[PDB]
């Protein structure tokens, strides 16, 4: 049951200047290109391609002696990727890639800077893009000067980017991005919320996946920071670091444990009786739901953390796509829980809602509070016959808060599915 699922840190004169060698001319030329890509909005990028500066600027980058130069050339060209893709295709043509990873190693903190944020930039155009940028062997070099001691601008500036090179679909190899883990790992217990923002948000893509990769961010040592970011308070962090969470907990039971052992039941709880965003109680919902997919253990953890009635009340009355997540939740409880636990499950009152449901237009769901149901008249017949009783109650309850009536009625169900269960629902306890 378990579910798996850029930018931001007098033309022929300019021309004329760029491609005279005079330093000094070269430089305020360069500048004045920069500031002209600059521009709060539409940039005239398409312009400067065509006077022929772009192999000029790349050339700049190669300028050792004159950081300055390097600099805002770096800038200039930048801005000309932050376009489109067209645009970036022709700094890509020109060689730029290399030469922005060889920056990566300049004595100058400045343009260490641009260049981190000139590939992340490329990086972020798509994911061919992203791929050579990691080609050009962008990664080590990258981190190789991160440290104790990197000022904030950089620190914010490497992570963005290193989002940027984990990013898209398809997924990068997990191979190439590898190295990014322990340096996510420590750089998730920053208190800046642009870092740990970029931070999460990259984890949330490297634990997308199957399991081998959920275990490698497992064994970075994130999970006990990540529910810990649970409960920060700006949902731009909070929204990564849950997504990052929900992805753990698609992977296999012990997997699923590592997050479970940090307390993130009672933080996940918080996050459905706190006033969020519905997209935020959705997805507390969903990775509720892909723990209740596990163990016995593992569902009664979510029992005692005191998540059932919270749960059973938003899938009464919550904006349906937070109740889709509590159907599986619940379904999955009574898939996976024992004869005792189901109990409980009934005695919080799913039953209403589960039976409510039926009648939804989403036939997956109609499915899952079905199934739930029936796991649910099984219980019942079971406490039926243990005594040698006359009446299953959980019939009667289904009976009582008009579910019978619906199940009788998905007798006439296109979809064969749900048809089939129905009758054998109706078979089997209501013949």
């Amino acid at each position: 049951g378990r579910r798996r699922r850029k930018k931001r840190r007098s033309l022929p004169a300019m021309i004329g200047g760029v491609y005279s060698d005079d330093n000094n001319l070269q430089l305020e030329a360069t500048t004045q290109f920069r500031k002209l890509l600059s521009i709060e909005r539409s940039p005239p990028i398409e312009e400067v391609i065509q006077s022929g500066v772009v192999p000029r600027f790349v050339q700049f980058l190669t300028r050792e002696d004159f950081p300055q130069l390097q600099f805002e050339a770096a800038w200039a060209l930048t801005n000309i990727a932050s376009g489109t893709s067209e645009n970036t295709k022709v700094v890509i043509d020109h060689g730029a890639v290399p030469i922005f990873v060889k920056l990566l190693g300049s004595s100058s903190d400045d343009v260490r800077e641009q260049a981190v944020w000139a590939l992340g930039n490329v990086a972020g155009d798509s994911p061919k893009c992203r791929d050579l940028v990691l080609a050009n062997g962008a990664l080590l070099p990258l981190l190789a000067q991160l440290n104790e001691h990197t000022k904030l601008s950089m620190l914010r500036n490497a992570t963005w980017t290193l989002s940027n090179f984990c990013r898209g679909k398809p997924q990068p190899s997990f191979e190439q991005t590898r190295p990014a883990l322990p340096a996510l790992a420590r750089l998730i217990h920053s208190n800046d919320e642009e870092v740990l923002t970029d931070a999460c948000w990259a984890l949330s893509y490297l634990s997308d996946g199957t399991n081998d990769k959920i275990q490698a961010v497992i064994e970075a040592g994130v999970c006990p920071r990540l529910v810990e970011l649970l409960l920060h308070p700006s949902p731009s962090v909070l929204i990564p670091a849950l997504r990052t969470v929900g992805n753990i907990v698609t992977g296999d039971d012990a997997q699923t444990q590592c997050i479970i052992d940090h307390q993130a039941l009672p933080c996940l709880l918080s996050l459905l009786t706190q006033n969020l965003k519905k997209s935020i109680k959705k997805e507390a919902c969903w990775t509720i739901s892909n723990i209740t997919a596990g163990n016995k253990d593992q569902i009664q953890a979510v029992i005692n953390a005191g998540i059932i009635g919270p749960l059973v009340n938003l899938l009464q009355t919550a904006e349906f796509d937070i109740k889709k997540e509590a159907a599986w939740a619940i379904s999955n409880a009574t898939s996976g829980g024992s004869h005792d636990q189901i109990k409980y499950l009934v005695s919080e009152g799913c039953i209403k809602p589960l039976c409510d449901l039926l009648i939804c237009p989403d036939i997956r769901i109609v499915t899952v509070c079905l199934e739930g149901l029936e796991n649910i008249l099984k219980v019942g017949e079971t406490d039926k016959t243990l005594a040698a009783g006359d009446v299953n109650v959980f019939s009667q309850m289904i009976d009582e808060a008009e579910g019978l009536e619906k199940i009788e009625n998905l007798q006439s169900h296109d979809n064969n599915e749900i048809y089939e269960k129905a009758v054998k629902i109706l078979e089997a306890y209501w013949m």
